[PDB]
């Protein structure tokens, strides 16, 4: 399914790599993270998972936590303001929010944005 | 086919918009842009036609050519160096080079990168 392209490895060439979605927990301050509300698209890097936004049917969240893969302990990343959007889901038509980690540079926002792109408009 | 998704028209909504496609004269200098030798992909936007990048099998392009949609004119566009990808063709694997407009931001880099990844993974 979701795919970008990386600007890599070497060179000026390029490499298409999975965008790839898990589920996660989200809420409006770091305590409110309870259960899986959110689905969080990450790109495998140098430092490991690399989560760049979460699509959400809630549009008050302003955090995100993940346990790392270790299982050493938990990170709490800051979401930037969502953006929603409508797609005809199996149960019907949903508002779906896209929140960008906070500080995400344009390229990645605008990696997400190209990848998501015909999804949404698919029915 | 290709999407992106638009940032607008208002608020924060997302909207999906058609990446076209459009054959177009490619060339090493301005007066090299001869016959259809490239693909650019294009928006329309406000000014009209806005182009963010061409696809060839050409590895030696710097300049495109654009004849005004009215007919009152032909416009030349610089291409920055290209980036090279391989892609299973009808008449089998293919070296493609994607040449981004000169000056093309990085949210407008990485919708083209992300609109092209599931189409240069098929088969």
């Amino acid at each position: 399914a979701l795919e970008v392209l990386f600007q890599g490895p070497g060179n000026n060439e390029l490499s298409p790599v999975a965008l790839r979605q898990m589920s996660c927990a989200a809420g409006t301050t770091q305590t409110a993270c309870t259960d899986d509300n959110a689905l969080a698209y990450y790109n495998t890097t140098k430092g490991g998972r690399f989560v760049l936004a979460l699509l959400s049917d809630l549009q008050d969240l302003k955090w995100a936590r993940f346990p790392k893969s270790d299982g050493t302990g938990t990170i709490y990343t800051e979401l930037e303001p969502p953006c929603r959007f409508v797609t005809d889901t199996p149960k019907g038509p949903k508002v779906k929010y896209l929140y960008f980690i906070k500080g995400l540079n344009n390229l990645n926002r605008g990696m997400v944005l190209g990848s998501l792109a015909a999804t949404v408009r698919l029915q």
